[PDB]
């Protein structure tokens, strides 16, 4: 077997450059293509053009970041020097000017919009206010992160709902991922045949969950999700000074569910702080995962309103966390550990579908008869109340009376008008003691009534809302706050980190009601922002 | 922040009296509503009031005994010790007395309701003396045990099927299940839609199933489960004279299930007795769970028989028990430590009702894949034995043939007619070698057939019984004695306690065997009170 | 109790007598039965009398081979020591004849039957020589089990496909299957009802899944199971020399899954050496369950053609294995050791039944989610694909097209026309990428499209192909083997073997290839030896 002992010489006396040449002919074949496409026509292959451009410009700039990264450095050192020297008297100017920015804003934007924008600024204001007299430690305060979130929150919304290409980029994204949900019916149409449709959520709705988790998995092996979560981390890191720990977890938790993000820093868990523990839980409750999104739209809610909403959801997850509960220890974790995400067990892509199709079976399964459970209590609530009200000439009693005034100032908060307000808090009720599936689909329930264009009012009884309340109530529900999770977080976050089983139970509450604000303050910029029609 | 110092120092000076205030506060508020429902409409409101009432007159005997223990128990000593003194002589009075009632009873009721009434009391007698030759133990044989069980469901029986009280206390407790079950049906239409009723079974029946494993964990959580266990726990054991373990235990398998039951001692089962242990098997499976009870209601089987049956089988499988495995050690726990029953780990309701929910979905599972497996293998049986058949020109032979044959003197002594003996020797066939759902659904077939007025007998063959046997069959089936869930039993017991292996494996089938009879006995008892219509 | 002392002691004294006595009674009630049904007529009790004498001759046999090994062993002694001392001249003369015999088979039928056959011989040539020439030990080859395994596949295509006695034998047992798998019907309409054909997979297909598992369980419990899998590899150990641990697994995995099959030698894997444990994966990708084999017929494939191919697939496995990765250790596991297979721990025939019910659960869930997951990335890709191809006027790009000339050389060399080549590669794609489900599902349309009669081309597109490119498929797609599995099948096999794990990933790849390989050798064959029509 010369030959063979030649071949292997020759594969071990080469190895780096044989795979390399490999890569570079396939990368020119690819290049081929592209050209040959654009050369026959161009208006019809310009996104694989703009496609193939973005990914060439964001490998080059990450090769050059890593190569020249210590002389960038030394290269900005000196302008941080002089800023540092004359920030003494320079921070006030600049605290100035953008009070002046907000007051302008204000004056001619949200003034000439109307009063309930207004409103919208004013429980904006008020939720901070409670949050800090409710605060772990009023006196512990560090106010760079609070600020800095609620201003990138607000730059958001000014450049998704307040400009042509922010909107358009969200509208063209939000119908991307409508064609891409109705891939599963294929699957779905062999498995449970031409008839799927007889069952619409068992049989065509669970499996666009199972074709996004598998997606998911996929994407989480090649390794795209973490370069857009480090780069969004980065960003949120360098402006409100986070620690690297709980930026990581609150852009991953973007994506990602509450029970798997912190599995991004698992090996570091034990030795977080109390306040970065608190984050993770309450980015874990501010925000949705990419697996139930498709179900939510399938239901008929706004899919840009979604994205941007979990967007909009991190930096006010961790502006409400560290107001809510300051830090006072010192951190240990350093940036180059947190950023490190230890990739899955997968040796291929088809293995990483497959795992990822595994997994969705549980969610499926949970989400089923939690949905079952929850609705039969509710019939029986509202019959029991029927029942009792009725013995004071009130047979009208009900789960949705009782929460329609309980929870409606906060919706009045948000900007909400007064006669929809009573209707949002309907849903704000469903949310906080069922879930957010069942309270996305009485929105949708609301949404399509006002599509058909019937009358607003029967017998003294209002059928819909406004669609300005509509997206204010897609942003406060956006998140998977409720008091049922709140065993099964704890549950996972000791399993991962057992010895920190005392620290975890203590602050889960505060956690929780800590989302829901951040979910109302991100609804609140929306509601400010949005006009009247 | 002082006054944040100032509010906790406040909170922790007084806060017993805060927590006391706001309770008698919630407190007034609801005898508030009560009063004055009562006031504007008493007939209307009664119900209400009525469970006000037993409400606290609860609370306040529990209060009472709690606190007046010692001195109840000092003033009640002397008449013990009276008795005491005078017993040895009693003892024949009291015992000619009970003889000569129930020689009174057979002559002037039993006799006069018919001669099968008279061949249940027989039948009776007749398992009872099986159970005693067959024993572990025949010299060690403690009897007030087994005659007070015998007489604690004769008493029963009379209250619920001889009393005009007790019947309707029943019937009523009976329509309110049929109720309860019909909530299930709001999640069932949404998860599985408007047609969800073109797949019965799998999309109706099973959402009962997770519904009451839902509100049987709410319950648990509140603490009202463990109430009325102690209570009827404490009435069998100081009437019986059992262990407080096993009375806990056998008490507590009204209810739950017998892979569940168990847990309310699990940190004392290492140290419980070889009887101790063969109790609590028989126990669990002489009964069923309140779970799976809506289902059987939804086949069409009697609510008030089955309720009846469950209440009845505890102290049949407790005298079975100690017969058949009579206790020759020295129990070591106490009341005290028995009656204890260590609740889960929920923080609030909701978490119960969602961890309820999930425990359901491996019920349902196995429920419905081992009702396809039993029921595809007793077509493959069917066709098989007719296939052999034919050779001797009896192509009839079939699996409901045999067992019509093998247990008709079963149904005998239970006291069913000669005719209908046959029919229910197929189902106590069905019952001991798939379980008791496919039975329960040939029962239901047949009471239906009944329902319907049509021929009782076409080409010779008998369509359906009479009513009493269909109660009698109802008493007999009531149970999770099967051969298969002996390795489910072993495994979850074993489980429960590692150490105890060997003597869990030995009692096992004895157990089963016990819980057979105790259900045959409960049947016994019922057909000797009811009459021939 | 002195009766009940003297029935122990009586019990005790002469238990192996009683016991013996009582199955002799039944042995003679059962040949009562036999021998009366004969005598009432004998042309309708055929198959009993066949069974019952196959089953005494068995017995027999065994009882004998048991007990006179000795003398048996001891009277062909001096056969084998006169055949080793003419062998190292005989040898010469028996290889000369064997390869006379195969060139005049090659001359006389196969040349007859017409060039696609001999392409078929020479494709088995060219995998094996491929096989020999990438192998891990080139040098270190021992060739008996490779040729004896070849040879083997040969014999068995001989008496299966070109005899009237196995082909007729084989149609049978195929019918037989076929009639059992109807059996499920009866629980699938009771829990999915009369519409369960509504949604025919998931309520009519998986059902038969579940009731093979249980039918599989059972007869584990009784011992037939590994009877035969014992003749079986006793008969592979003798031709082959392979090792008893390796021969004892490949004939296993003819009824059983990979993920099972080593636990009929469970404690023996940690001192298997490399060899061995690649047999064992590679066995384990070469072929089926007989749970998954009751889908595959209810598609529509045949069953002959299956069970033909699942036999055939256990010597080429070996045989594959072997020239792959040849043994350069000591083997220690002896025959003994590797024959004796630990039974699982059931107590009785229904507890088997509920155990083997309860196991397939898991595997219908992820069945029919990776069916859902696959299905829907299929989607996706074909239309990106066009989406893609369009920018070069070709929007017919899709996975098939690819397929179709990635994987057509590897068909041609099986022997299938140059025409249907294109429409195997497409299976051989979907089977590679996917699993076998989506491939036996193609092929079942292609099947029924060839069934109607339609037209074979519409707009110069092949709708249907030949029979004989049918079964060539139908034994190439036989396996397990996909890149996706590979995950699954190291993670079970080190829980089974935690200290191999190093050695299981290092030979997974290699078992995979080599399983691919083995099927296509399967398809070789059936390709030389079936003719055009
Ligand atoms: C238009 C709708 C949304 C617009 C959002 C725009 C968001 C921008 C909002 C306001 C723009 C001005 C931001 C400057 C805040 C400086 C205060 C600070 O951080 O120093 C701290 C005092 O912090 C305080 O306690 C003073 C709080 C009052 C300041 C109100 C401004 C002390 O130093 P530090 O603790 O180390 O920090
Ligand atoms: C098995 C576990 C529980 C079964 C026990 C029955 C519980 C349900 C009966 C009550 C019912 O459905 O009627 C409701 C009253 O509901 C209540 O008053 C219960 C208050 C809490 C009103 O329904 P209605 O009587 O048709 O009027
Ligand atoms: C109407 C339908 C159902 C009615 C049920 C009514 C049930 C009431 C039935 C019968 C009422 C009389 C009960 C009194 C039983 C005393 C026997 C006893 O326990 O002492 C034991 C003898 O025990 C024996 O071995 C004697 C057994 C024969 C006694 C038959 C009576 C010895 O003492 P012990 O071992 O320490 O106990
Ligand atoms: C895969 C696992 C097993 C598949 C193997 C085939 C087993 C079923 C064939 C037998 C069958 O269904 O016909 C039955 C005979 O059934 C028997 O005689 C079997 C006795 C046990 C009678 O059905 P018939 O022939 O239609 O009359
Ligand atoms: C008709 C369709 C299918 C028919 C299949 C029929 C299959 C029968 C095929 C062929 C029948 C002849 C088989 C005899 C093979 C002897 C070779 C052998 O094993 O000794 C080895 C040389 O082994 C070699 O390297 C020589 C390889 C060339 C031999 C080709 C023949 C050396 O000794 P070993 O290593 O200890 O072994
Ligand atoms: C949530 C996770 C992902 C959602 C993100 C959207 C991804 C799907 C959009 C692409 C799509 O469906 O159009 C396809 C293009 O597909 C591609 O070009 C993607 C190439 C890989 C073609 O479909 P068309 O546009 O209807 O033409
Ligand atoms: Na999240
Ligand atoms: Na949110
Ligand atoms: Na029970
Ligand atoms: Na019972
Ligand atoms: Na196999
Ligand atoms: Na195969």
């Amino acid at each position: 077997e010369r030959m063979c002992g030649r071949m292997s010489d020759f594969c071990r006396e080469h190895k780096t450059t044989l795979r390399y040449i490999i890569w570079g002919i396939l990368i020119a074949g690819y290049l081929a293509l592209v050209i040959a496409a654009c050369v026959m026509n161009f208006h019809r292959a310009l996104p694989l053009f703009v496609i193939t451009v973005v990914a060439i410009f964001f490998v080059v700039w990450d090769h050059l970041m890593a190569k020249y990264e210590s002389q960038i450095a030394r290269f900005l050192s000196p302008g941080q020097r002089l800023l540092d020297s004359h920030w003494f008297w320079l921070k006030w100017v600049i605290w100035g000017c953008l009070i002046l920015g907000v007051i302008l804003w204000l004056v001619f934007d949200t003034a000439k919009l109307g009063q309930q924008q207004l409103v919208s600024f004013g429980g904006l204001i008020i939720y901070t206010s409670l949050t800090f007299l409710f605060s772990k430690h009023p006196t512990k305060v560090y106010w760079r992160p609070v600020f800095w979130g609620i201003g990138l929150q607000f730059l958001l919304g000014l450049l998704i709902l307040r400009t042509e290409p922010g909107f358009m980029a969200f509208d063209w994204l939000g119908k991307q991922v409508q064609t891409f949900l109705g891939y599963s019916d294929a699957g779905a149409s062999f498995v449970f045949g031409e008839k799927y449709t007889d069952h619409f959520f068992a049989f065509k709705v669970l499996p666009i969950v199972i074709f996004f988790s598998t997606v998911m998995s996929m994407l989480y092996y090649l390794g795209l999700m973490q370069w857009i979560i480090r780069k969004v981390g980065w960003v949120m890191l360098v402006t409100m000074g986070t620690s690297p720990v709980e930026s990581v977890v609150a852009s991953g938790n973007i994506f990602i569910g509450q029970t798997e993000s912190p599995l991004l820093v698992r090996p570091y868990l034990p030795y977080v702080t109390k306040s970065e523990l608190h984050a993770i839980m309450t980015a874990g409750f501010s925000t949705i995962a990419g697996s139930v999104l498709g179900a939510y739209i399938s239901f008929g809610v706004s899919s840009s309103h979604l994205l941007t909403a979990s967007v909009m959801s991190a930096p006010a997850a961790l502006a409400i966390s560290k107001l809510f509960w300051p830090e006072t220890e010192t951190p240990k974790i350093n940036l180059k550990n947190a950023m490190k995400m230890e990739s899955g067990d997968s040796r291929n892509l088809l293995e990483a579908a497959t795992q990822g199709a595994s997994s969705s079976i549980s969610l499926v399964a949970n989400i089923a008869v939690n949905l079952i459970a929850f609705l039969a209590l509710l019939s029986f609530m509202n019959s029991a109340l029927s029942w009792l009200g009725n013995m004071f000439d009130y047979p009208q009693l009900s789960f949705e009376v009782i929460c329609s005034y309980v929870f409606m100032p906060f919706a009045f908060m948000m900007g909400v008008d007064w006669q929809d307000s009573f209707m949002v808090a309907k849903l704000i009720g469903y949310k906080t003691f069922f879930n957010e599936f069942v309270a996305y689909q009485q929105l949708s329930k609301l949404i399509s009534l006002r599509q058909v264009g019937g009358p607003k009012f029967v017998d003294g009884v209002q059928q819909y809302m406004s669609m300005r309340s509509e997206a204010i109530s897609t942003y406060a529900l956006c998140g998977f706050a409720n008091f049922g999770s709140l065993g099964i977080v704890i549950g996972g976050l000791t399993s991962m980190a057992p010895s920190r089983k005392r620290d975890i139970t203590a602050g889960a509450m505060r956690a929780l009601i800590a989302g829901t604000i951040a979910c109302f303050l991100t609804a609140c910029i929306a509601g400010m922002l949005t006009n009247t029609p």
